[PDB]
């Protein structure tokens, strides 16, 4: 009781191309449901959509949220981290809990005593082999605070299975945790333990020096020839003939090359000009989506791609990336002003770009008499022969993602961008240790329903030991950084107006450094 | 199921694009609403996996 | 009842780096040590919240 359970640790270090990383934080926990389970599909409601509907459990338990990167690193570091190498990959990661203490409360006449009481406890567990529903690559807000100094509340925890509609099948399963192995904790007494990652391509966070078409060189011309010529030219006479010809660094478009872009998948364009968008509701019917199961969902952010083509900065892809909210943001029908979207020029050096045919193909053979027949293709498959980079991440992000324990699965680098593991990070989860009241004086057969209201709280960390290729680039010319903008502004980035609320200018890349393809 | 595996008592803290035109009153403008992902808009919110590959067929009854 | 030492800025020039209002100087000075209270917050909401915590349980040590 009289001796603290531990060192604030928190810090950032680089020993070279390591790098450790740990945030110290301060949380709060409250109970829920009052210790009771719950039962969850169309009842406290929306109405009727074979595409809202779910099935799921309230459980009076509590988890961590900290799959982000504003959560590890500070700007400036972060910066740090860009402008000096390629690539990295998260290899060690410890976690540390302590200083707890217990909290009840007596709501008499609206005169409420709030002391402690050092005698109750909580109990926290881990799981190793991955029995529980993964809750996380869902980026729900309520992350470690961005920022290190404000406090937070623990959000609640709640799952889902298999459903139909209002009702679920026979296979539909039901988890209790209590069924599980927890390291009992009371206050004065600590709890840590320690996992491992294991091996990941190390996420490239750079450009590309060159696009796909320009790989070749511009003094010479390949030694192979390509259809040049249809009819005949010349004079005012119009036969069937056959002209074929080298590729040129003057016809450099036709030169045959030797890979191929990425996947893709069309969407509609959207401005950000509001009067050039077309004046009818499409948000939900124009929209793209996949068939599942009678249930129709969007497909975002979908797979990677590129946000527009030069110049057009005025449009982005209907739902093909991420948006962010400034500080203040609230729930529903906000403007552009209140968000953020993310730019991906980065990658027109290799995929296609989302508002935006994948190409053309022929429909039919011709003859004679029979006209040469070109059709459109907005949906691709991959072939051998492709080559892409899976979307970049961003500061205010997510960071890995739960790989489904399935026998097939590709490339399973993620769709947010991040990071896949057969056997991820653990989850870890709390609750308050439930305390009955005045128990009758007789027997009861039923059990009970009266219990001390109360929450507890505490601090922690967690340690983060990564990889990073360094740069090797031998460019001559001086690349491109990441700076704050030197003019001068009436509230500094990253900073705190007079208030002491914490907002971030803009979001974060990463590629920003560009490596030779 | 792959759009299922997101908790439903909170929300993303992400936004996505939910109205292209004004809706107050009897006039129609171009206008941009934006939302974050709900335990009511579950079918809208970013997921990050995406579905197996396919081909159609023409169904028929027993 | 004066100042005792101040804090020689780390730069490239400096000369007879001796204070004005006296005392002495030092390139690497005694250090700075800084406290403050433990953030506890108050009883929280029974479902959840986006936003942070802005109610705590004011104390003193």
């Amino acid at each position: 009781v009289g001796n603290s359970s531990g060192n604030w640790h928190c810090d950032s270090t680089w020993m070279g191309d390591r790098v450790i990383t740990t945030s110290t934080r301060t949380w709060a926990l409250p109970t829920y449901n009052n210790h009771l389970y719950k039962q969850i599909s169309n009842s406290t409601s929306g109405g009727s959509s074979n595409d809202n509907a779910y099935f799921g459990y309230s459980t009076p338990w509590g988890y961590f949220d900290f799959n982000r990167f504003h959560c590890h690193f500070s700007p400036r570091d972060w910066q740090r981290l860009i402008n000096n190498n390629w690539g990295f990959r998260p290899k060690r990661l410890s976690f540390k809990l302590f200083n707890i203490q217990v909290k009840e409360v007596t709501q008499n006449e609206g005169t409420k005593t709030i002391a402690n009481n050092l005698t109750s406890t909580i109990q926290v567990f881990t799981d190793s082999e991955y029995q529980l529903p993964y809750v996380l690559g869902s980026a729900h807000q309520g992350c470690l605070p961005p920022f290190p100094a404000d406090v937070f509340m623990i959000p609640q925890y709640g799952y889902l299975t298999l459903n139909n509609g209002s009702q679920a099948v026979g296979r539909s399963s039901f988890y209790c945790l209590e069924y599980f192995p927890s390291q009992m904790l009371r206050t004065g007494n600590n709890f840590q333990f320690t996992y491992t990652f294991e091996d990941v391509p190390f996420h490239s966070s750079y450009a590309h020096s060159q696009s796909l078409d320009r790989l070749m060189n511009p003094l010479i011309d390949q030694y192979l020839y390509y259809l040049s010529r249809t009819q005949t030219t010349g004079g005012t006479t119009n036969t069937q003939t056959l002209g074929f010809s080298q590729g040129g660094p003057n016809t450099m478009a036709n030169q045959a090359k030797n890979w191929l872009p990425g996947p893709c998948y069309r969407q509609q364009r959207v401005s950000k000009t509001s009067a050039d968008n077309n004046n009818s509701e499409y948000s939900w019917t124009g929209a793209t989506k996949y068939h599942l199961n009678g249930r129709d969902s969007l497909v975002n952010p979908g797979p990677a791609m590129a946000s527009h083509k030069d110049d057009e900065e005025k449009f982005f892809p209907q739902s093909g990336v991420l948006i962010f909210g400034k500080q203040g943001s609230e729930k529903t029908n906000v403007d552009i002003e209140k968000v953020m979207i993310t730019d991906e020029e980065e990658i027109r050096t290799t995929n296609p770009v989302a508002t935006e045919q994948y190409g053309s193909v022929s429909t039919n053979l011709q003859r004679g008499n029979r006209q040469a027949a070109t059709a459109d293709v907005n949906t691709q498959g991959v072939l051998p022969g492709m080559v892409w980079q899976d979307r970049d991440v961003y500061l205010q992000g997510p960071i890995w993602a739960k790989i489904p324990h399935t026998d097939g699965h590709f490339h399973p680098s993620p769709l947010m961008g991040g990071f896949g593991l057969k056997h991820p990070p653990p989850q870890i989860l709390i609750k308050n240790t439930p305390v009955p009241a005045d128990p009758p004086t007789t027997f009861n057969q039923s059990k009970l329903n009266s219990f001390i209201t109360q929450y507890s709280t505490g601090q922690v960390s967690v340690e983060i030991e990564w990889e990073l290729q360094k740069e090797n680039s031998k460019r001559w010319n001086p690349e491109i950084q990441y700076t704050s903008n030197y003019y001068k502004s009436t509230s500094v980035d990253f900073a705190v107006n007079t208030e002491g609320v914490y907002s971030e200018p803009r979001p974060i890349g990463t590629r920003y450094l560009t490596r030779n393809l």
